[PDB]
């Protein structure tokens, strides 16, 4: 399924090249930018676990969630992976646990050590 196929044809978008975030790209955004250090960016997500479980989904919410781009807002995975994304773009992404939760995991859902998959929509983008 999409997180077997994420892991294993996944592109790496870390900087170290150590393979702990990988994308596919499902839709293609608008354009050529990309949201900026800082910006207020708008994105819907679900996410789950490595035995199947969906931990999160904003879908569910009815409302997005909205975080500033790169300022530790948000797990590692998600400033590296959002910052790669167009406007309107669908992306999975597949998370180490180095750059999500690491040992300590989030309750309640989330154990120890876990990878994490998510489906990111970038809504929109805005900075000041
Ligand atoms: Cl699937
Ligand atoms: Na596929
Ligand atoms: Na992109």
């Amino acid at each position: 399924g999409a997180p077997a196929t994420v892991t294993e044809q996944g592109e790496d978008i870390t900087s170290k090249k150590d393979r702990g975030v990988l994308k596919i790209v499902k839709r293609v955004g608008n354009g050529e930018e990309t949201p900026m250090i800082g910006d207020k960016v708008y994105v819907h997500y679900k996410g789950k676990l490595s035995n199947g479980k969906k931990f999160d989904s904003s879908h569910d919410r009815n409302e997005p969630f909205v975080f500033s781009l790169g300022k530790g807002q948000v797990i590692k995975a998600w400033d590296i992976g959002v910052a790669t994304m167009k406007k309107g773009e669908i992306c999975h992404l597949l998370c180490k646990p180095e750059y999500a939760y690491g040992s300590a995991g989030s309750l309640p859902k989330i154990p120890s050590n876990a990878t994490l998959f998510f489906e990111i929509e970038l809504l929109d983008f805005k900075g000041e």
